[PDB]
């Protein structure tokens, strides 16, 4: 019988997957439900079907998942919307990458560097019927260094959740794990109608501020934001005081400062 | 001669006054530089311009203020940034209603709140050419509650204000005060084009967001928010659940929750 299920997709879904069959189930135990967008090859990120195909590990569908009973289900970056009443199971579980409450919704290696944070998190939850909204079961807060760009903050998500799964895997089989109500208190979240990846940049903001409007868009494998429609590659703020509101282009980056007159290296693409 | 000058408005820049007479210095050796706001009339906030009156407290200009060596200089919610190369005087100081570096600019009771801080703060830092870009002397930061609005944030910064100008008066008189650069991370500001008074709510958001949304507006003295052409006095956010995405318009108030379905009461005006 299939005792538990991977939705999703990217080094989170494959390394857990592989953790699973090392430790807890074998691959007739195991069945996958990849995203959308899966094409069964590794790139920037490894391929959840491509690791199934070299593992005999079937794909079922979310309506095939609804009718297995206790079936433990883990959505590991899942890209499809689950109502829990559906679900003959209830060990319906998400990791989430944002520290719940904070950041709920969509785009989280965009929305904290736009919204001035230093740190974030992952969450692992109960998935309930509303977006990120269930009880907590687990959580790892980490910071965002400096000059990260989305695509690194991503890549500390794939990396601190695949950590919090296995950490927490053992006593999610056993059902000895607890769960906790999210605070109502310092709940955020952003749809993608609140984020435009195309935004015009603020100058008259502070050198940090500026900063995070070009690096929360540095993602290559879905954009670069561009300044003088020339795109970046990558921010630096020092301390460095060189003046309030500067902006000079170089040949290779651009010299920036905000309202508090920090210096910013844009590097260009070029 | 003049020792000090106290520049600003409101119950801050009046009781600090007051303060400095009792405690430091004859009337004959201060001055003050009232707001253009200020027509000598005590209303919601004490008139500096009609407590220089009752006191014999001489009015001076900015430009007289620059020419008199040694004086000491304070900024108390002043409305103009200063040029501090025209001032002989080195002692500029200024308090701040943020929990600086975040917050520098205007409307510091809405801004918070609007990005959903659960503190805030007041700063004493020394006068540069930047906005609110000085070195900081002291700072003291504090709860804003659930339920405050920009109006009870505002007069949380007058009073903790108040008590930091009364904490650190003598160290500064003495020249025994120290200053530390403002951090280049967590750096963050809001002019006046950032913030729109008729903010339109954004539902697609967490009941404490909604509850932000209409908070950071409520200040009777300047506005109030509106939901469905209808003025709100009062916004109230609990921790229970009444499910997602709710809105009722009863006859004297509206019942609201976001994303994650928390009990928000929004009081109609009278
Ligand atoms: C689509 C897209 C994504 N990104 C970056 C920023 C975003 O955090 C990250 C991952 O994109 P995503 O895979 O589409 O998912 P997202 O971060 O929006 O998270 C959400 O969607 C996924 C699929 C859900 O499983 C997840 N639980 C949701 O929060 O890649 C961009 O920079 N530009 C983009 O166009
Ligand atoms: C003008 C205005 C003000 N307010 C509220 C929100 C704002 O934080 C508070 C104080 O208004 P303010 O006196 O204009 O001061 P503000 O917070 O914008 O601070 C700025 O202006 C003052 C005058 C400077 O001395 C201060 N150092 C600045 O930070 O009153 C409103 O809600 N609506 C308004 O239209
Ligand atoms: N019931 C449930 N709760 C969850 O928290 C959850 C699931 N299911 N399924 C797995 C995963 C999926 N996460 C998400 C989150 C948002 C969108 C999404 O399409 N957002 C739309 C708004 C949709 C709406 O308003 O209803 C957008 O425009 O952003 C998709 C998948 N997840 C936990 O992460
Ligand atoms: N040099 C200086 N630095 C300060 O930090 C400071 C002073 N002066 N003077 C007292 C007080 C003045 N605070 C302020 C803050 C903002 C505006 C203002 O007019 N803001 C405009 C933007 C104008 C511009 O871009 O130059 C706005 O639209 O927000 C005025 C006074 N102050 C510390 O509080
Ligand atoms: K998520
Ligand atoms: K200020």
């Amino acid at each position: 019988m299939i005792k538990l299920c991977i939705a999703g997709k990217n080094n989170i879904a494959v390394n857990s997957l592989e953790y699973i069959l090392k430790n807890h189930f074998k691959p007739d135990q195991v069945a996958v439900i990849p995203n959308k967008n899966d094409f069964g090859v590794d790139s920037w990120q490894k391929s959840l079907l491509h690791y199934a195909f070299n593992n005999h590990i079937k794909v079922i569908t979310l309506e095939e998942a609804y009718e297995l009973k206790q079936i433990i289900f883990f959505s590991l970056e899942f890209d499809r919307i689950v109502k829990v009443e559906k679900f003959k199971s209830d060990k319906l579980f998400n990791m989430h990458f944002s520290a719940l409450p904070k950041y709920k919704g969509v785009f989280t290696s965009i929305t904290p560097i736009l919204n001035n944070e230093v740190e974030s998190g992952v969450t692992l939850h109960c998935i309930d019927n509303g977006i990120d909204t269930g009880n907590i079961i687990d959580q790892y807060i980490f910071p965002i260094n400096i000059n990260d760009t989305a695509r690194d903050l991503y890549f500390n998500y794939l990396s601190y959740g695949e950590y919090l799964f296995k950490k927490n895997i053992q006593r999610i089989i056993n059902n000895t794990y607890e769960n906790f109500k999210q605070n109502n208190i310092s709940s955020s979240y952003f749809s993608r109608q609140d984020i435009n990846i195309n935004h015009k940049i603020n100058f008259k903001k502070t050198s940090f501020e500026i900063h995070n409007q070009i690096r929360a868009f540095i993602f290559k494998e879905y954009q670069l934001p561009s300044i003088n429609k020339t795109k970046i590659i990558k921010s630096t703020l020092t301390n460095e005081f060189i003046g309030y509101n500067m902006f000079e282009e170089f040949e290779e980056y651009f010299m920036i400062s905000g309202i508090d007159g920090f210096k910013i290296i844009a590097q260009k693409y070029n």
